[PDB]
């Protein structure tokens, strides 16, 4: 019947997904319009891949773009050595990552670029991927039926047939756009034919945040970052930071059409006010209302029972180091920091034991919200802004307010070289950013 724009889906095929995948730039319609964008495998969104734990990996990424990149296998708990942040593949050039999908992972992750001070650039204008992990959960009774569906969350701006180019502002704030997308597509319609939908949503975008809420509707988180929650967590709505991932069930229960929204949120975007001779930073407030997609439920809807448990979040030893990671901004210079620092590819900034736990105390001394990422070792958080988190899960990401301090209980993985950010990834590029190292 009816087509809900999607991104294609390569599954594995015998243990193995090998894919040779292209960055190039790319003449497309989205939102009834012609553009360029830059993507992978010629795709807005690039291609879902599918895996199951313990699947080998090789994807072989070629450069076609003017300028080099490389890529971040987001939120997968591999070594910094495949999942290398430092590697620089020139134009024409090419890279194989090969890795094995870890044995009891589950959930929504993604790709895309990580060269550092071209992040925004190539982020913004299309370089994007989603990657789903199949569980064995998947198979339990209340899962199994369920109509599964990925939401790319991604926001466009076009200007003369391009993605729209990096303003000064657009540095210090992280840059959004006016077409706010789901799939590539501008607010397309989901005709549900299961009365149980299983959401992946994956925000991609480069600093719009989602605050979400299906009309009528609550949702059951089910999964976050990077795997299942204990139990299902009713919720009202669900707040995605740039780069965070959850999976909700919706039940739904009568007919009718229904829109998933992008409520009102202010997450310290700015305005600028150059009056006298200086100039001032001044609070942009929250965003606009905004329709993401309309769904619309089958005849008769019958929603099975939702699971009465998912998975248990493992059992972890006592931490033996605490750290304390602080965040700043210089705003008016579009410059950010971390423990008064920019980022230095050069310089380790934490040097840490593999099989170790440790306790990292992230605070936001700064005026926007920054959400914070690790690379290769997910982190369970413990609390934020003092109040303990409602849910235990992995997670790769967390959003802090201004002024806010996380709590976040870290096991070091795999040894090697890696690094934590902002993703808001213009405050990346223009330093918000430091070195791990796993020994
Ligand atoms: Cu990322
Ligand atoms: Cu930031
Ligand atoms: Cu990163």
């Amino acid at each position: 019947g009816p087509s809900f724009p999607e991104p294609k889906v390569v599954r594995s095929q015998g243990g193995l997904l090998s894919l040779k995948l292209s960055a190039t730039p790319t003449p497309l319609a989205i939102a009834g319009q012609r553009a360029t964008l830059l993507t992978y495998g010629g795709s807005f969104p690039g291609p879902t891949l599918r895996v199951r734990p313990r699947d080998t990996v090789r994807l072989t990424l070629e450069n076609r773009l003017p300028e080099p990149t490389n890529l971040h296998w987001h939120g997968l708990p591999i070594s910094p050595k495949v999942d290398d942040p430092f590697l620089e593949i020139p134009p024409g050039e090419s890279w194989t990552y090969e890795f094995t999908v870890p044995k009891e992972l589950a959930g929504t992750f993604w790709y895309h670029p990580h060269l550092h001070g071209r992040v925004a650039p190539q982020l913004f204008a299309g370089l994007l991927g989603a990657l789903v992990v199949e569980s064995s959960l998947d198979a339990i009774p209340e899962l199994r039926e369920a109509e599964e569906h990925l939401l790319v969350l991604k926001d466009l701006a076009l200007q003369g047939g391009r993605p729209a180019p990096h303003t000064p502002m657009d540095w210090m704030n992280g840059k959004e756009g006016d077409l706010v997308l789901v799939n590539g597509a501008l607010r397309p319609t989901l005709v549900a034919q299961k009365a149980t939908l299983r959401l992946r949503l994956l925000n991609a975008s480069n600093a719009r945040y989602y605050r979400l809420a299906l009309q009528d509707h609550p949702l059951y988180l089910i999964a976050a970052d990077g795997g299942f929650l204990e139990e299902p967590l009713e919720v009202s709505e669900l707040l995605l930071a740039p780069g965070e991932r959850a999976e909700v069930l919706v039940r739904l229960r009568k007919e009718g059409r229904f829109l998933l929204q992008a409520l009102p949120y202010d997450r310290g975007a700015m305005g600028m006010m150059d009056m006298g001779g200086m100039a001032h930073a001044m609070p942009q407030g929250p965003s606009r209302p905004e329709t993401l997609l309309y769904l619309i439920a089958p005849k008769n809807p019958k929603p099975l029972p939702l699971p009465k448990a998912l998975s248990p979040f493992p059992t972890l030893p006592a931490p033996v180091v605490t750290r304390r990671l602080v965040l700043t901004e210089d705003m008016m210079a579009a410059r950010f920091f971390i423990n008064g620092q920019v980022f230095d590819h050069r310089r380790v900034d934490l040097k840490g034991q593999a099989q170790t736990v440790e306790v990292w105390e992230v605070e936001n001394q700064g005026d926007m919200d920054h959400p914070f990422h690790l690379h290769v070792h997910p982190f369970q958080v413990l609390s934020v802004g003092g109040r303990p988190f409602p849910y235990r899960a992995w997670k790769d990401v967390v959003n802090l307010k201004a002024g806010e301090v996380a709590r976040l209980l870290v096991p070091l993985r795999e040894k090697g070289r890696t690094v934590f950010h902002c993703h808001i990834v213009e405050h990346e590029d223009r330093g918000m950013m430091g070195v791990l190292e796993v020994g």
